[PDB]
């Protein structure tokens, strides 16, 4: 059970590099 | 069980690089 | 289980690179 | 089971480029 | 269990590399 | 450059599934 | 620049699965 | 530049399941 | 610079899983 | 630079699982 709400993120960026993931959620 | 709302993400940027993924989710 | 919702995105970008994804999903 | 709803994403972008997937959807 | 809701990031930024994951959850 | 010479592989094998190439070799 | 040789592999076996490749070489 | 010479494997096996690669080489 | 030579492997085994390479080299 | 010969390994085994790598060898 995880949750995330009405965060904000402001500025360009390099974004996200991963090897491997096992039922996680990425946001670039 | 996961869940994001709401949020807001502001800027032009280099995206996302993965390499193996199980069942998760991807914004870029 | 897995949930997005009401989330919003704003800038230029270099979108996703992904090697292998099993039941997942991608937004470009 | 898997959601997103009332999202949306403003910018010219590159889309995404994946390798090999299983029962995914992708939206470029 | 886990939550966060209502945070802020003001910044251009080098995001994230990440070699393996469980279950997380990532913003860049 | 590449190279690989005087190999030998012995024993029935599924053989290999691979998503995208680019400039590469492959034996099954 | 990249060498192998006179190397002996001996079983049946499940060979290899790639997502994505940039100039490489496979045996399977 | 890299190499291998005159190595041997012995035993039946599950191969190898490999995301993404640059410029690499695979045996299986 | 890298260098491998005359090694040996004996047993039945459960091969190699990778996310990401750049580079390398994978025996199976 | 790096090098390794003339080494054994005897036995059954769980293979190897690795996230990231930057020029690396492995056997499995």
């Amino acid at each position: 059970g995880y949750e995330v709400h009405h965060q904000k993120l402001v500025g360009s960026n390099k974004g996200a590099i991963i090897g491997l993931m096992v039922g996680g959620v990425v946001i670039a």
